[PDB]
């Protein structure tokens, strides 16, 4: 599914994550459209042989299983599959753990690459929030 970007704001607030460890909405709606252009279908392969999977492009790496990543941690526990579903839950759970790691959304390159420092806020201007 792509989601329009008032409507993943309004699915991403239900599910917490306004301010969740202090990042406002923005910070999230802006860190899916440059990750997933706000595609939940959305894959890319990276040189170490891992992928990133959904609308916030969570990594095999670490976060989810696909079963062709060597050696990789489950440590959302989930099949990486689930987080190209249309419903965002899954994915917003594993977000959830991901940005309480420590390093917050800097885990999100996208984020730290063209969201960070900027007003996020244009993000969900004018929504119906
Ligand atoms: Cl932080
Ligand atoms: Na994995």
């Amino acid at each position: 599914k792509v989601f329009g970007r008032c409507e993943l704001a309004a699915a991403m607030k239900r599910h917490g994550l306004d301010n969740y460890r202090g990042y406002s909405l923005g910070n999230w709606v802006c860190a899916a459209k440059f990750e997933s252009n706000f595609n939940t279908q959305a894959t890319n392969r990276n040189t170490d042989g891992s992928t990133d999977y959904g609308i916030l492009q969570i990594n095999s790496r670490w976060w989810c299983n696909d079963g062709r990543t060597p050696g990789s941690r489950n440590l959302c526990n989930i099949p990486c599959s689930a987080l190209l579903s249309s419903d965002i839950t899954a994915s917003v759970n594993c977000a959830k753990k991901i940005v309480s790691d420590g390093n917050g959304m800097n885990a999100w390159v996208a984020w730290r690459n063209r969201c960070k420092g900027t007003d996020v806020q244009a993000w969900i201007r004018g929504c119906r929030l």
